[PDB]
């Protein structure tokens, strides 16, 4: 038996007809190289992304949103302990500069996305408990809160593809495993499944930088403030950013709505530790201002 | 629309045969007045709660279990503002001595059960994950520690019934959804099933108690504290103490394979939060020590 199985969830590959048309509207509109691993996996159930998603669109697509999901990465870093740079463990392994440069990028990516979907997921979190998410402060996004981002993704970057976790090696599986369980988390991230490809480095990333922190007051206080800065955020709103559960009741099952329920609380705290962990990333190699900068949308 | 509406369970009425016994040995195993909320939702799933509770019931029964709950008691205490008490309250608005004794016990059925509580979601959720939850230690449990506790409810204590939310009055649903809400939760606890058939006090106890600590660092740091104190005592157990989802993939779909690890998430969060709030709310009426003390099994 494998370290590591793998998780229930609809693939890339798998989304058909109406839901491949969802997957491509969120890479684009979010200007984002994969869709989050949470997504992939509430897509099982019926009617409720494809919903939550078209309540969310015209919300998440703002300069407004945008500015919301810099919050978010401007505040990710932790008051922790002081890293070593990863860098020259890598040159003595003998990586190229080159590949170091593709690792920084996917970082990099990475980095952008996370706080995004940190807007996204408090979005459908939120909206599902009818809690505020839009349409209830009286002044409008006014000025230019109210623009649209660029669609698509940035000029030169392509989706990822994410590696198969039964086709791959018991040291990436195993590096993958211990990632998950150092956090107390479900699964690998889509996140690790894209850095993955390079086993050596995630060792030295949780010896280095992850490790020290996991289950930290620090690290679940960092944690605990850009959840709020998301979850204060998404009340800008100018309409509602999520379907609610008790409007879903033709749509899903009760079993499906507590599985939903679950899956949705559980991801708002996922992918805000996940954005942490690859913000603290690369922090090891450059520092706080180059890992938490928007490097894509502005 | 109704204010709040209940949330998608197997009620405590309509658990038939064969779940009608496990309900039951819970309750008697546990000594506690009422089956918890999230196995009444997660109890809708065919299998796991008839599952994970026969890995949980030898371990959880012993002595050595029951220190382990006592621990997560003691140290349930929030370093917030001082809380004024609410018997003069309460007497203003003509309670007697007697009602309001009737609360404090109630008060603390609560809190001895939500203790053991965290300690049985928390077995459900690392064993599911295949986390380390009983077995992995050189020898096992010896002397005290190995001793079955008492089997069925303590002395006079009687079956709480849950309130019907539907049926309720508007106030005990204001006053519970401001509850729920508050803390960001999916539904009011079980806990709050049972105090809102005083909804004049739980107005009070949100007002003095609850609402100046909800989402703070320190009552947030302090679950952090009582879930981890939870996550080093199952280590201890004789053998795990749950089911893994990997072995469960004869007996669950994909969907429900997903919608649980979430709710196991969830509840993990929920149950913490909910021990804290309710030890919070007895405090007030009667200092720290008073609120952690095992009542119940000595």
């Amino acid at each position: 038996r494998s370290v590591l199985g793998s998780f229930p969830q609809v693939d890339h590959h798998q989304a058909k007809g109406q839901l491949a048309e969802v997957y491509d509207d969120i890479h684009n509109t979010m200007r984002v190289p994969w869709v989050a691993f949470g997504i992939r996996v509430m897509s099982q159930f019926p009617h409720f992304i494809p919903h939550a998603w078209a309540a969310l669109k015209p919300n998440i697509e703002t300069r407004y949103a945008e500015d919301g999901a810099d919050l978010i990465r401007l505040n990710s870093i932790v008051p922790g302990p002081v890293m070593p740079n990863p860098t020259p463990k890598l040159l003595r392994l003998g990586w190229t500069e080159s590949k170091i440069e593709e690792l920084k990028t996917a970082l990099d990516l990475l980095n952008y996305g996370n706080p995004k979907y940190l807007i996204l997921i408090t979005a459908f979190n939120e909206a599902w408990h009818e809690r505020d998410t839009g349409g209830r402060a009286p002044q409008k996004l006014r000025g230019r809160d109210a623009e649209r981002i660029p669609y698509g993704l940035p000029n030169s970057v392509e989706k990822f593809n994410l590696l198969d976790i039964e086709k791959a090696s018991d040291r990436t599986q195993t590096v993958l495993r211990d990632i998950r369980d150092a956090f107390l988390h479900h699964g690998p991230a889509s996140n690790y499944r894209v850095l993955g490809v390079w086993p050596d480095y995630l060792e030295i990333a949780l010896r280095d930088s992850l490790a020290p922190v996991a289950l930290s007051a620090e690290y679940d206080e960092t944690a605990r403030r850009i959840r709020k800065i998301a979850r204060e955020h998404v009340k800008g709103f100018d309409k509602p950013a999520g379907v609610a559960w008790r409007d879903m009741t033709e749509k899903l099952s009760a079993e499906q709505i507590a599985g939903l329920t679950g899956l949705l609380f559980m991801y708002n705290r996922f992918i805000a530790d996940i954005t942490i962990a690859i913000i603290r990333l690369k922090q090891a190699f450059s520092g706080p201002e180059d890992a938490t900068a928007n490097k894509y949308t502005n």
